């Protein structure tokens, strides 16, 4: 397990999401799907020119898995994934950027729901998860898993659990009072209201 510190602009953007007082919270469900469709869109295209790009799994779709006893919220795809460089380097090159732009617009009077116009909308997964962890695997690398309870660090290691194929796991480690994302109702809800036209299958689990 390697620990990397998050750049100034990106700290301050968990920061204000986590710190900030913001009802309007089941947006980060639509922000992660939306991640996802994002990254089946990728692949999907990808394969357009090189088939074989699938040999790690045909299918396109997200899973939304609810975990009770766990108290998480797992957002499943199988979309293009992220190799090491990605987790590291290249989205924090993003996160920096958007943060940036996201803190301009919100001071000119934008609203925090406005987040993934800016590319940064994984990070309204703080708005109700105390840590999230991301299990990803991309065609050009390894299984690894990133992690971030905020607190100004995250870390990257190499993943040893059940292995995915491609695509990636965004893991919710709800806060307490955040309890509501893993009911069947709510989730439903949210799909409904903000993903209904989202063009791969969403299988909503339950327990
Ligand atoms: O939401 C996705 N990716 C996420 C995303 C989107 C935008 C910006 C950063 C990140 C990010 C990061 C990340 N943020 C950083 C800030 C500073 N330094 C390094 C960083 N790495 C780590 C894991 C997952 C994601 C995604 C979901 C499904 N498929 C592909 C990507």
């Amino acid at each position: 397990m390697e620990t990397f510190a998050f750049q100034a602009e990106i700290a301050q953007l968990m920061s204000l999401i986590i710190n900030t007082f913001y009802s309007n919270k089941e947006i980060f469900l639509r922000e992660l799907i939306s991640n996802s469709s994002d990254a089946l869109d990728k692949i999907r295209y990808e394969s357009l020119t090189d088939p074989s790009k699938l040999d790690s799994g045909k299918e396109l779709h997200i899973n939304l898995i609810p975990n009770k006893q766990d108290r998480t919220l797992t957002i499943v795809d199988t979309g293009i994934g992220m190799t090491k460089a990605d987790l590291i380097n290249n989205l924090g090159t993003i996160a920096k950027s958007g943060t940036k732009a996201f803190m301009e617009a919100l001071q000119a009077g934008a609203d925090i729901s406005m987040i993934g116009q800016f590319g940064v909308g994984f990070y309204s997964a703080y708005l109700v998860a105390e840590k999230v962890t991301v299990i990803t695997k991309h065609n050009d690398d390894e299984q690894y898993a990133w992690e971030s309870s905020a607190g100004g660090s995250f870390t990257v290691r190499t993943d040893t659990g059940e292995p995915m194929g491609r695509g990636t796991k965004v893991i919710l480690h709800l806060k307490e009072d955040q309890t509501e994302y893993l009911e069947e109702r709510r989730i439903k809800e949210i799909v409904k209201k903000h993903s209904q036209f989202i063009g791969y299958p969403i299988t909503l689990f339950v327990e």
